[PDB]
C-alpha cells in the first residue's frame, strides 16, 4: 500500500501547479489552495516525515510545554510572561489570568482532561473536541480558533482529525502532523486504546514564495518507511509524561532542508 | 471532467464497504468512517444532488429562517419558543435570551454580518469563520460547535469549507451541501464576488443501518448535470433576501428516495 507521505508530496505538487497567488497578514506572497485533507495511519508506525529530517526533539518539548499549560516562554515583556496564551487555552480556557507563576487549578475549562474523561465515559461521543493564535484573543469577542482537533473512538482505536484554518506547507504542516500524532499516542496510551488514524484538513494550504525552490527539490526525494514511536514506561496521567519517556526508532530521513 | 456528485456516491460506497459498526446517542446503529472531504464547484452550476430529488424549497426556507436569527419554531413549550438556539447563534451569539419576541439588535456577536464585513475589509483574511446543536449549549461550559464554515477569497471568487463533527450521509449531507452552497451564493452576491468552491469535510461520516438498502439503490443511478441557481433581483443586505428571489434551473433529478 502507498506510503502516506506521498499525500503530502502530492499536495506540495498540487499547490505548485495549481495554487494562486495570495498575500498573508504581513503582505508576504504565497501560493494557496483552499481545502485539502490527508490521512496517516498510526498503526505500528509514526508519521515523522522522511523526505527531510523533522525536528522531533522540538516537536516533543513544545507539546509537553503546551500540555503543562505554560505561559512562561523561558520554560521553553521582560520576565518572559506571554499572557493568557497557548496551552493556557488547552488547560484553563476562560480563567482570569493573573501571572505566569499564579496557580490556576480548577480555574477555566480544562479541554485536555475533558477529552480524556469523555473518551472514558462515552467513547462513541461525536463531540470529543479541543487552540487559538495568541494574537487573536483580545482582537475581538468570540475570536475564531486556529485549529480544532476532533477525536474519534471505534474498536478500541483512537483516531484524530486536526482542522487548521491555514497551513504553511513547507514549515508548519510537517511539524504539526508529528505533533498531533504524538498527542494521539499519548492519549491513546493513557486511555488504554491503540492509535488509529491521524487526518489533517486544512483551510488555506499555502506555500511561501521563498520555499518554492527547496520544495521542488524535496519532491524529487523518495519516502523511506515511517519510524516507530515507543513509549517506554506505563504512564497514568497526561501531566505525567516526560520527554525521556519517548523513543523514535527506525527513522532514516533525507537531509535537513532549511526553509526561510 | 467528472461530475462532483461522484464524490458523494463514492463516499457512500466506501462507508458500505469499509465502515465499522458504531452506535449513536440513542444507541441506534450506523456504519461509520472517520475523516472525509469532497469539493463541489459553484462556478456556473449549483450542487443540488441529482441521484435523488432533494427538497430545495425546504433548504431555502430553513436557511432564510436561520439568517433571520429566529427562535420561533412556528415561523417555520406551548407558544413554540425554542430558547437561545440555531440562527440565534449566527446573529446574536452570547446575548442574554429574554423571549422569542424580544428585540436583540446590537446584542451578542453577529457572526454572519462579521463574515460579510471581513470579506469587505480584508479579503485575504484566514479567519473568516462562522453553529451549535441546541442540545449542547446548557450541557457544559465552552460546548463544542456542531459545524464550522470557513470562507476564503481569491481572484474575486468566494469559496466555503464546512467542517461538521458528524454527518448523516443518507439524509443530512445532501441537505447541507445545498444549504451551505446556497449561503455561499447569497454572500458572494452581496459582496460582489463570484461563487468558487464548496468543500465539505466531515468527522464521523455515517450511514444509519436503515438507510443501507435505499442507498444501495441510489448508487446504481447516474448523476445528471447539476442545475443552475439564479438570483433574480440585485440584493444589498443579507437580511433582505426573500424566498422568491431564487430560481433553480435545469434540475432533473432521479425520483425521491424516502430514508427513515
Amino acid at each position: 500500500p502507498p506510503h502516506g507521505e506521498l499525500q503530502y508530496l502530492g499536495q506540495i505538487q498540487h499547490i505548485l501547479r495549481c495554487g494562486v497567488r495570495k498575500d498573508d497578514r504581513t503582505g508576504t506572497g504565497t501560493l494557496s489552495v483552499f481545502g485539502m485533507q490527508a490521512r496517516y495511519s498510526l498503526r505500528d508506525e509514526f508519521p515523522l516525515l522522511t523526505t527531510k529530517r523533522v525536528f522531533w526533539k522540538g516537536v516533543l518539548e513544545e507539546l509537553l510545554w503546551f500540555i503543562k499549560g505554560s505561559t512562561n516562554a523561558k520554560e521553553l515583556r521582560e520576565e518572559g510572561d506571554l499572557g493568557p496564551v497557548y496551552g493556557f487555552q488547552w488547560r484553563h480556557f476562560g480563567a482570569e489570568y493573573r501571572d505566569m507563576e499564579s496557580d490556576y487549578s480548577g480555574q477555566g475549562v480544562d479541554q485536555l482532561q475533558r477529552v480524556i474523561d469523555t473518551i472514558k465515559t462515552n467513547p462513541d461521543d461525536r463531540r470529543i473536541i479541543m487552540a487559538w493564535n495568541p494574537r487573536d484573543l483580545p482582537l475581538m469577542a468570540l475570536p475564531p480558533c486556529h485549529a480544532l482537533c476532533q477525536f474519534y473512538v471505534v474498536n478500541s482505536e483512537l483516531s484524530c482529525q486536526l482542522y487548521q484554518r491555514s497551513g504553511d506547507m513547507g514549515l508548519g504542516v510537517p511539524f504539526n502532523i508529528a505533533s498531533y500524532a504524538l498527542l494521539t499516542y499519548m492519549i491513546a496510551h493513557i486511555t488504554g486504546l491503540k492509535p488509529g488514524d491521524f487526518i489533517h484538513t486544512l483551510g488555506d494550504a499555502h506555500i511561501y514564495l521563498n520555499h518554492i525552490e527547496p520544495l521542488k527539490i524535496q519532491l524529487q526525494r523518495e519516502p523511506r518507511p515511517f519510524p516507530k514511536l515507543r513509549i517506554l514506561r506505563k504512564v497514568e496521567k497526561i501531566d505525567d509524561f516526560k520527554a525521556e519517556d519517548f523513543q523514535i526508532e527506525g527513522y532514516n530521513p533525507h537531509p535537513t532542508i532549511k526553509m526561510e
